[PDB]
């Protein structure tokens, strides 16, 4: 087997000329040559059979990046595993190699108000795909979003996605969360489980927000931190807001702040485009029911020249305490497929 820095990388024979990218969550990112398709592809090692945890969230990665078909989502191009279950200790998923991606980007490059405006569309885009097929995405961020050199963008990751389920949404305050911290709405600190579209939203306003300025806008460095950056830009919360959190922790804990005021975004971005302010804004609103949805971000002025919805499709067919060893057996049957 083809080594890279010393651990075996066995991808052959189709895929070879293997070059190291990084780690990824259980295994290590290559680049390689495709010898069947001429093109360079990404290749990701997963060995993730010793953990219940590891298992869950490879499973629902390739169950639904196989189900799913779009121009702005990645696609599994090939899977490649042992013959046998006893004979499989890893995978290796195969996708498009994408040059890039929006956090790379963003450390090093300034984006014209175009770009902004053509990477926004293509998340939404994605989005409402993803929305329409009744799943939570729940860790879009700069990292998952990929960019090729046309600056084709796909959404991946789905390692941490879940089945939408409002009615089971609610929770206690301070709850532990999974996602990653700066892109969480608030909700998920005060009594949201982040199983409804509006904390996808959320994070999408925030990738705004950080295309703007290249910076992250509310960088927290903890769990409560998080919601103290929030409430710093947008002030505190209305009384109507409040009203809708009867979680009495929760709504005591925004009572005990001090008042807050608004900034203004435009002062918080002097050179943004105003209709992408506008937009911004209503990603960026703190109750989730008023939140705007994927459809309404999308019919946005700001995004108009894009716009076109019978361009932007839906999904044709809309979606633990397994152990390990069962887990293991459906990453088995669902990666079959690729074999020949």
């Amino acid at each position: 087997p083809e080594m890279v820095r010393g651990q075996v990388f066995d991808v052959g024979p189709r895929y070879t000329n293997l070059s190291y990218i990084g780690e990824g969550a259980y295994g290590m990112v290559c680049s390689a040559y495709d010898n069947v398709n001429k093109v360079r592809v990404a290749i990701k090692k997963i060995s993730p059979f010793e953990h219940q945890t590891y298992c869950q969230r490879t499973l629902r990665e390739i169950k639904i990046l196989l189900r799913f078909r779009h121009e702005n989502i990645i696609g599994i191009n090939d899977i490649i595993r042992a013959p046998t279950i006893e004979q499989m200790k890893d995978v290796y998923i195969v996708q498009d190699l994408m040059e890039t991606d929006l956090y790379k980007l963003l450390k090093t490059q300034h984006l014209s108000n175009d770009h902004i405006c053509y990477f926004l569309y293509q998340i939404l885009r994605g989005l409402k795909y993803i929305h329409s097929a009744n799943v939570l995405h729940r860790d879009l961020k700069p990292s998952n979003l990929l960019l090729n050199t046309t600056c084709d963008l796909k959404i991946c990751d789905f390692g941490l996605a879940r089945v939408a389920d409002p009615d089971h949404d609610h929770t206690g305050f301070l709850t532990e969360y999974v996602a990653t911290r700066w892109y969480r709405a608030p909700e998920i600190m005060l009594n949201s489980k982040g199983y409804t579209k509006s904390i996808d939203i959320w994070s999408v306003g925030c990738i705004l927000a950080e295309m703007l300025s290249n910076r992250p806008i509310f960088p927290g460095k903890h769990y409560l931190d998080q919601l103290n950056h929030i409430l710093g830009i947008l002030g505190s919360p209305s009384q109507e807001d409040l009203n809708c959190i009867i979680n009495l922790k929760a709504r005591n804990y925004l009572l005990s702040l001090p008042h807050k005021n608004k900034v203004p975004w435009n002062r918080l971005f002097p050179n943004a485009d105003s209709k992408a302010l506008d937009l911004l804004d209503k990603m960026l609103t703190f109750n989730p029911h008023k939140r705007i949805e994927v459809e309404q971000a999308l019919a946005h002025p700001y995004l108009e020249q894009y716009y076109d919805p019978s361009d932007e499709p839906i999904a044709e067919a809309p979606f633990d305490d397994l152990p390990k060893e069962k887990l293991k057996e459906l990453i088995f049957e669902e990666t079959a497929r690729f074999q020949p």
